[PDB]
């Protein structure tokens, strides 16, 4: 259960910057973005604690410096329980991609 | 129809970590987490009424204390009703899945 | 088309909550929730005027007594017109089920 | 293109005692119900110009008196534009319903 | 690319009776309506530049005269770049809806 | 992962001139549009990194004097990570369009 690092924000534009950075400042997995409703947005990424801190960190830096970025919550569980995982989307995705469609 | 515990939060990463708690702190399943729309994320779980109960507890706490974390509602039937069951996501997913996709 | 009565509530476990009453309270059947957006959410159910109505009741007092239980509106129909079940969701679902899917 | 009414509400219990007014006051057959999005919902219904009216009418005072009825707009075209109707919800439905499916 | 005009309006009662001015005060195509959430719709049309902007004008007057109309924003642009067609719902649709279904 | 150029916006008629300019205004790839949820919509091209600019730059002027216009976000990453691209909807579409529907 790599530790899990997101990031919420207000706006499209400001969380793909976010998600640029996490992936790019340490080792960690983009595993998806969620979206809440009212212009909020989550980027998951997935890799060690400390990697997943110096990306979630950075991302948050980058985010705001955006032309309207907005980072609104931020989190980590570092070992993030299992049941988590297969209710919420922390996890891959494109694999039963082909069946969906 | 084992009690129902969940508990809605206004964000994303907030929702996760109140989801992280309950399945944690009691003998309890995360079912599911619903979207309303507008920012708003239930989170359920399932198990006997004092396990439901000790785990929607801690999930409020440690929801609060996240970086945004706005707890917006709470609630636990012990013993819900069963035609309940086949009409909210109160229950379990996976299964039909493949027929699904 | 026997009454029919619906409860909205902002937040989902409050509208849960709503509808374990009304189905408890009398004999109603559970018809179904919609979702119109925004944290809205209705729960719908049908049976006589009387017994449509002694559920509405409850649920009502039942809902708001939840950890963040607001019920936004409240309303019955006694003898709904038809045309009006076969465009709303104020009807029986699960039959045409194994097409849709 | 028989006169078109409809008739948008913030809020469902709210849609439904509008649909249920409208199909009752007149002549008019309901065609459907448009979800905009943000607790906003529209009832559409057609038939003759008056008959569309004394429905659209009515509609609007049940509505308000619900609990929590909110109508948001209203309007009604005598004689809407053809081409109108075959890029907006304003006609029938049912009959493409196997296929969708 | 022939010049498109569209119309954004709060509320759904309003955006069709922008719809049905602009495809009547000048010789366009209602290509169809695009929903933003929050209320928010727009009326999008084609047809030549003056004929485009004919269409938006009235639409935008008529709009406004309706019981809640609120007319959000507005625009045409005259020659489209084409990229732009196979992104945007701006074009014509009717055609691959027997393979969607 | 030639640079990707966004920018979100209040309203949809004043994403599509951002889109139609940023298009006309370098030699950029409009990829698509997002929608984030309460009225914000983000446009998305590709291209160089100058081009990418030089496109960025004209949409915000052109979104910002439409009868609405409200530019909301705006960012661009010079040499966007690979995962990125596979998790966010940075890229192109149509392809597997057929096997969607």
């Amino acid at each position: 259960s790599i530790a899990v690092g997101m990031i919420e924000t207000r706006g499209f534009p400001a969380v793909v910057e976010a998600a640029d950075s996490m992936v790019k400042a340490a080792r960690v997995t983009l595993v998806g973005y969620e979206k809440i409703g009212s212009g909020r947005v989550t980027v998951i990424v997935r890799g060690d604690v400390s990697g997943v801190q110096a990306s979630v960190s950075a991302g948050i830096e980058a985010a705001n410096r955006v032309n309207g970025g907005e980072v609104l919550s931020t989190h980590i569980i570092a070992r993030p329980h299992e049941n988590l995982e297969y209710v919420l989307p922390i996890r891959y995705t494109e694999e039963v991609e082909q069946f969906r469609t």
